[PDB]
């Protein structure tokens, strides 16, 4: 549990923001690409597996799992790979929660930069602060600080 | 020291290499871009805030310590800028070693892929996960949970 982690697809300005959410602390990591190819979601993988102890992914659909570039960069970094389905319902609404609430802070700070990875980038920072009294920053240090000993 | 990060540029291939290292315990996030401009570097380090509690950056160079865009990134995402002067002549070879390290991984896999910026990833990973017997990663997540309790 301190290492499973959620992919989120989501779109905006034609573009699409690739979401890794830490499902135990709803810690997130997110990128700004052109469309979701394997490609670009193996190296998304790598990059997040590289900062975090990522045991396992549930994918965020049918191409991604089975793409076999992405299997390739899971064997690599050491992650078990998994379907997505929401074998809890109480998964779908949390992520579509979750593109609501980014895409509102995504709107909050468009303005302070031409370039939406800019935006995204500052939507991830004001997400992983916000203390709703510990912050998703906090949550996932802790959590893994516990497992870790 | 929980929150000290140490900004650091090399040069592979035609291209740089822009690395923040957290200063107590090893661990890197690194990223390949064409050349090192203010703008690029503000980017990486709104980057870098938005995953890690960053107190302080130790910068890497005098004109990223001067760049106007650098400090507007600094001051939105709550970072103290700082020189990187090696007042502790420990420092300067630190990092030597570090980039050493880090072009010998880079050797190491390569061949593994075709971009530059997958074998930096690939280093990325290798560096953060090595046992030193903890790891970049362990150290890192046990320092900043020590601190927020
Ligand atoms: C990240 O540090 C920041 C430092 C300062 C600001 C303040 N806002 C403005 O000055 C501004 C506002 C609106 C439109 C254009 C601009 C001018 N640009 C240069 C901001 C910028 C800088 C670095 C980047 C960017 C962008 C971007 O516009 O997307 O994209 C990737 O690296 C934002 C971010
Ligand atoms: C991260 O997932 C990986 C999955 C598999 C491998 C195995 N190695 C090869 O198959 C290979 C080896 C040498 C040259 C070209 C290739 C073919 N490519 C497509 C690998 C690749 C994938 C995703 C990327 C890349 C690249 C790249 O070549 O740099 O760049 C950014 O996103 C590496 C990484």
């Amino acid at each position: 549990s301190p290492g499973i982690w959620q992919l989120d697809c989501t779109h905006l300005e034609g573009k699409v923001i690739l979401v890794a959410v830490h499902v135990a602390s709803g810690y997130i990591e997110a990128e700004v690409i052109p469309a979701e190819t394997g490609q670009e979601t193996a190296y998304f993988l790598l990059k997040l597996a590289g900062r975090w102890p990522v045991k396992t992914v549930h994918t965020d659909n049918g191409s991604n799992f089975t793409s076999t570039t992405v299997k390739a960069a899971c064997w690599w970094a050491g992650i078990k790979q998994e379907d997505g389905i929401p074998y809890n319902p109480q998964s779908q609404g949390v992520i579509e929660s979750m593109n609501k609430e980014l895409k509102k802070i995504i709107g909050q700070v468009r303005d302070q930069a031409e370039h939406l990875k800019t935006a995204v980038q500052m939507a991830v920072f004001i997400h992983n602060h916000k203390r709703k009294g510990y912050s998703a920053g906090e949550r996932i240090v802790d959590i893994i600080a516990t497992d870790i000993q």
